[PDB]
C-alpha cells in the first residue's frame, strides 16, 4: 500500500536493518534512520508492524527493555 | 491487554505457542487451534499482531513464503 508512493520501500528498509542487525532496531529509530537514508521521512503514521511483517526476512520481538524490535533472518 | 477482558486468553495462547514452538504457527493455525482446545471461537477480531508481540518470549517473522509465522524466542 505504501509501496505506491515509493516503489523501494522494501529494499530501502532492508538497508536500514542491515545496517542494525547487531542488536536490532526499534520502529522511531527506524524512521529516524529512514530519514537520514533516503532524505524523506518513513511514510507510515500506524500498523508500521504489520506493514513491516510484510517484507521478507523481517523479524519482530520484545527486548530487555520490552521494546519492540526488528532485524532479519539468523 | 485484551486479557483484560478475556480471562484465560494469555494462558491459553501460551500454550499454543508452547505445543508449536518447534516449527512456529501461523494465525489461522493458532485461532484453529484455540478453538479446538477451548470448543469456542478466537475471541480477538482486529489487531492480533500486537497482541501476540506483547506475550512475553514470542517473536514474529516473514517467511521468503510471505507467511507471518509466530514463535517463541529461541534458547541459546
Amino acid at each position: 500500500g505504501s509501496r505506491e508512493e515509493y516503489p523501494d520501500i522494501d529494499s530501502e528498509v532492508r538497508a536500514i536493518l542491515l545496517s542494525h542487525a547487531q542488536n536490532g532496531i526499534t520502529i522511531s529509530s527506524i524512521k529516524s534512520e529512514y530519514r537520514k537514508l533516503t532524505g524523506n521521512p518513513f511514510p507510515l503514521h500506524d500498523n508500521v508492524t504489520d506493514f513491516l511483517l510484510t517484507i521478507p526476512n523481517v523479524t519482530a520481538e520484545c527486548s530487555e527493555s520490552g521494546k519492540r524490535i526488528f532485524n532479519l533472518k539468523a
